[PDB]
C-alpha cells in the first residue's frame, strides 16, 4: 500500500505539530478514518513534500507531526495551457481530473458557439469551485506537488487574442496535421479543444487568424473529454516527459 | 449533421428489406424515437457502411430498406492488444469505451494479484456483456466499422505465457524507459496495465521474465483507466494512425 498524500499549502518545518486545514483534516480524520500513528505525506503546492504522522484526532481537527521535508518536482517541462470547451456535468470533471494527471500547466474553460451550457454567474462559480477541488484531488493522487492554475472562463475571442504560448494548436480536422508536423517542445503550448458540435467556420477563421494551427488525432471521432486526454498524452510524449 | 450510426451485424445487401436486431431496434425505435423515413448508417463489423431508411417502427421492431453500401475502414494499422487489470465498476467501463475510441484491436480483461473483484461466473458473463455494449456504442460514436475483439478474463500468469505479439510491454510507474526506446510499429503490440493497486514485485518479476519490456508514461502516477487512455494514445501516435 502507498502513502496518503494531502494538499496542505503554507510553510512549516520538521518536528513541528501542524493543525490540518478544515478540508485537509476533514479529508484525513473523517473521510479516510485515519488514526494516531498512521503516516501521511503533505505537499504545499511549492514542490516540497513533508513526511508526517497523526498524533491527535480532536473532533474534525487533525494534528500531525512533521518528520522531514523533501523537494520533489513532478512537473512536465512542457507547459500546456488547455482551453477546454465547457461541457455539462461529469465529462468536464473528467477533463479536470485527468488533464492534471497529464501534467497540464494551466486550464481555461472556454465558451464557444456550439457549447450547450447555461452561463449563470452563480452556477459558473459553483462549477469553478468544484473543478478546483477535483484538480487538487488529482494532484494528491498522481504525485504533483504544484497545483495547475484554473483560470476564469472566457469566450473563444478573448482567449485566442490573449494567447501568447510559443506553440498554438486547435483540435480540428480541416487542413490538420499530426503532431509530427509541429515543433512540439518546451517552453509552452496553447491547446484548444472544442465542444461536441465542434467549431463554426467563423470561429476557425478567428482562431486561424491568431496563429492557432490544426492538429489531428487519428481518423476516428473522439469524444470531447477523450480528446483532451489523448491530446495531452500525445503532446507530452512528443515534447514533454512521457 | 452526420447520419446516426448503428451497429448491425450480419450479411445484407442494397435493396434488401431488413429487420434490425432487438438491441438495434430498441436503440433506434425507443431510445432515439426515430421516425419512419429518417436515415441510418448501419455497419456490420466488416468495414462497410450501409445507408438505409427506416421503413416501419413498431415499438422496438424496426424495419429498414438498404439503399447503398460503402467500404470504409477506420482501423489503425497498428494492432494493439490491451490487457487491462480489472477495476471496480465505472473505471473499467471507461477503459472499454476509450480504448475502442482509440482504435484498440483486442482487449483482454486481466486478473492480477491486487485486483479486488469477486470471481463469479454469473457476474462475469454479465459484465462481459456490458463491456461489449460499451464497446459497440463507442464504435457507433467514433466511426469504427469493425468491433475490437473482446477476449475472456485470464490470469496474468497465463496471459504472459501465451502472448505472441511482436512487441510486448508492461506499464509500471517505477520504470524509466519511454516509447522512444522501442520499435513501436506494425504488426502488433501487447500492453499490460495494472489495477488501482498496481503490480507487485512478483508480478514485475514474472512479466519481465516472459519478455514484456518496461514502459513508463512519465513521472506522475496515472489512474488505471487514465493509463489505458494515455498508453493507447502514445502507442497510436508513435506507430499507428494518430
Ligand atoms: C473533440 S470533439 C468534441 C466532441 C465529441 N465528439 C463528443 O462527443 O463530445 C471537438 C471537435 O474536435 C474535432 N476532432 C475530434 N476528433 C478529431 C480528430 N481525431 N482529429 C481532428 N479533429 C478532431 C472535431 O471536429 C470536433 O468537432
Ligand atoms: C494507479 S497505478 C498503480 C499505483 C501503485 N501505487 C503502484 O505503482 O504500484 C495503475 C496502473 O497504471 C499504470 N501507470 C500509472 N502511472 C504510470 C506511469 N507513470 N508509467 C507507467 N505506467 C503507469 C501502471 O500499469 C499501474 O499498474
Amino acid at each position: 500500500v502507498r502513502t496518503i498524500r494531502i494538499y496542505q499549502p503554507g510553510e512549516y518545518q520538521p518536528g513541528q505539530l501542524l493543525e490540518l486545514s478544515p478540508e485537509a483534516g476533514q479529508h484525513v480524520g473523517v473521510v479516510l478514518r485515519m488514526e494516531q500513528g498512521e503516516q501521511l505525506t503533505l505537499f504545499n503546492g511549492d514542490n516540497k513534500e513533508f513526511t508526517a504522522s497523526i498524533e491527535r484526532v480532536k473532533k474534525k481537527q487533525v494534528f500531525v507531526r512533521i518528520a522531514s521535508v523533501l523537494e520533489v518536482n513532478r512537473e512536465s517541462p512542457l507547459k500546456i495551457h488547455l482551453a477546454q470547451a465547457i461541457s455539462k456535468g461529469e465529462r468536464m470533471e473528467m477533463v479536470m481530473q485527468k488533464s492534471a494527471e497529464l501534467g497540464v500547466a494551466c486550464i481555461t474553460p472556454l465558451i464557444t458557439e456550439r457549447c450547450q451550457v447555461k452561463i449563470d454567474k452563480e452556477k459558473m462559480a459553483k462549477k469553478m469551485h468544484q473543478w478546483l477541488n477535483i484538480i487538487i484531488g488529482a494532484c494528491e493522487q498522481c504525485g504533483r506537488n504544484q497545483i495547475p492554475e484554473l483560470r476564469q472562463p472566457v469566450y473563444l475571442d478573448q482567449f485566442v487574442r490573449e494567447a501568447k504560448e510559443h506553440l498554438k494548436l486547435i483540435l480540428h480536422p480541416a487542413f490538420s496535421k499530426t503532431w509530427r508536423d509541429y515543433p512540439v517542445q518546451p517552453p509552452d503550448v496553447a491547446l484548444i479543444i472544442g465542444p461536441e458540435g465542434g467549431f463554426s467556420d467563423e470561429e476557425i477563421r478567428l482562431t486561424s487568424g491568431h496563429g492557432f494551427l490544426p492538429l489531428s488525432l487519428g481518423p476516428r471521432v473522439l469524444r470531447t473529454e477523450t480528446a483532451a486526454i489523448t491530446a495531452l498524452s500525445v503532446l507530452q510524449a512528443a515534447g514533454g516527459d512521457l
